[PDB]
């Protein structure tokens, strides 16, 4: 059953895809649940047909959608508090505001839960974890997406004990939470918008571990330094540690000894500990760290009690989630054939690693160029880490660098796309008229190239745009 405050729930935002998924889940389990956007969306169309009372547009009015008022108002993110009219009056009526992690957690309580959190990889883990229960079997109930976006997002209801979730560790989210299984893809030095120093980074993901219920497990990525140092802190606060990588040790639980990417997918030879001879491990996604967070998926399945072998095959069925190096399409057949893919690089270890992934998919290939679009993500990200940027962007044949993305950042002076150009030493341009990006990607096309589109904006809208214009080239 739902707690009292999760009976009547007015969602400002409805339209979200975090909220979407939230909104179902309370649907599927008996409650009641109105809400506002500002802007009509298919998912609210949805979310109409199930019996959702929503409003477009914010108003005090739709308070009173729901029989009795509302116990709860969810609220957005981007939703600003004491001039969006909706908190104003729940504000005024004595009705609570939370924020989609409390009540994502009261949902995950009495279940057996799996978060996945981390730099970036989390979206990717999560669905591995997801895919390999259900491949199993299992029906858990489940809340992925959100470092990827939207892309990926997705919440149900299952029948089951479990309950997967991909926990935002960017906003303090993580502290909401109380995991029986958590899984550390990585430590980064990002994402420190919200906590003013990385010192306060690190210490988020040591309470989130303190935050393991006794006797669960973490499951850690060791191959990050961060990683490896929260796994040598959890192991001296007496924690099961579960650590996952390539370098061996006498505390791995599984071990990647080898991997290869070949033609119809990738194979890696691992290692598992007895407790959990030398497996090997298939995936149709390309990459090597696609590899490990596989592990990470494997390890927290196992954990929970599910066999290797079969948790294995399942992960050999999955095929990726939306902006992970996504196939965007094709020109052409076979060889001499260009390829367009789109993925979420946002971070210069993100970058580099989709890079390398490209690099091994054209290699076996025989013959190609790696033509990569990238638009950077924050002014002030931009800012910062410009060299590191244009370093990683140096792993492909060409570059083509679009303009800053706003999102809703303020501007700062002296900071565009060219300041991360400037530390591209490979052949590239800059693009800033996002029109002329297509073309010029097309034309500077050649038989079997690979094109990647790079970037957390608006870059993914030219992934079709450079397949059009490379069929017009077509003469
Ligand atoms: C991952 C992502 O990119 N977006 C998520 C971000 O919200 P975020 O705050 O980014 O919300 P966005 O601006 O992306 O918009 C998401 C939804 O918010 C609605 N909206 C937004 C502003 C506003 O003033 N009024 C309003 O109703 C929009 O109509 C939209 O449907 O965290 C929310 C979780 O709390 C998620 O549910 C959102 O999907
Ligand atoms: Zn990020």
């Amino acid at each position: 059953q739902l707690p009292p405050d999760l009976r009547r729930v007015h969602m400002v935002g409805i339209g979200g895809a975090g909220m979407s998924g939230i909104a179902r889940i309370l649907l599927d389990r008996g409650g009641l649940v109105s809400g506002s956007d500002a802007k009509e969306s298919r998912g609210v169309h949805a979310l109409r047909a199930r019996g959702a009372l929503i409003r477009i547009g914010h108003d005090a009015s739709s308070l009173d959608l729901l029989p009795g008022g509302a116990t709860a108002v969810v609220t957005t993110h981007a939703a600003i508090p004491k001039t969006n009219p909706e908190l104003v009056e729940a504000r005024r009526r004595g009705i609570p505001v939370v924020l989609r992690p409390a009540v994502l957690a009261k949902l995950m309580a009495g279940r057996t839960t799996l978060m996945v959190t981390g730099t970036h990889g989390k979206t990717t883990t999560t669905s591995m974890l997801i895919v390999a229960l259900q491949h199993c079997g299992l029906d858990p109930s489940f809340a992925v997406g959100g470092e990827l976006g939207e892309a990926g997002t997705n919440a149900h209801h299952g029948s089951g004990d479990c309950f997967v979730a991909e926990a935002d560790e960017s906003d303090g989210s993580l502290l909401q939470y109380t995991p029986h299984v958590a899984v550390i893809t990585n430590i980064e030095s990002d994402h420190l918008d919200f906590y003013g120093s990385v010192e306060a980074y690190v210490a988020v993901f040591d309470s989130f571990v303190e935050r393991i219920v006794p006797g669960g497990a973490l499951v850690v990525c060791t191959d990050d330094p961060g990683g490896a140092a929260l796994a040598q802190r959890a192991t001296e606060l007496g924690i099961r540690v579960l650590r996952y990588g390539s370098v061996p040790g006498e505390t791995m639980a599984a071990t990647l000894v080898s991997w290869q990417q070949q033609g119809v997918g990738a194979v890696a030879h691992i290692r598992l500990a007895s407790e959990l001879g030398p497996r090997v491990m298939r995936l149709s996604v390309p990459g090597r760290h696609m590899a490990l967070n596989a592990l990470g998926a494997l390890l927290a399945a196992v954990q929970i009690g599910a066999p290797a072998d079969e948790v294995l095959d399942g992960l050999a069925g999955f095929e990726g989630v939306r902006r992970r190096f996504e196939l965007v399409g094709t020109c052409g057949v076979g060889k001499a054939s260009v390829r367009v893919f789109d993925d979420y690089a946002h971070h210069p270890t993100e970058i580099s690693a989709t890079l390398a992934a490209a690099r091994m998919v054209l290699e076996q290939g025989d013959g190609g160029r790696c033509m990569v679009v990238f638009q950077p993500h924050l002014y002030s990200r931009t800012k910062a880490f410009a060299a590191e940027f244009g370093r990683a962007l140096n792993a492909a044949d060409e570059v083509f660098v679009l303009d800053v993305y706003g999102a809703r950042e303020q501007p700062l002076a002296g900071v565009s796309g060219a300041s991360v150009a400037e530390h591209v030493t490979v052949p590239m341009r800059y693009v800033p008229d996002f029109s002329a990006v297509a073309q010029q990607v097309a034309a500077a096309a050649s038989p079997g190239d690979v094109i990647v589109t790079m970037g957390a904006g608006d870059v993914t809208l030219l992934g079709p745009e450079i397949l059009t214009a490379l069929r017009v080239r077509a003469n």
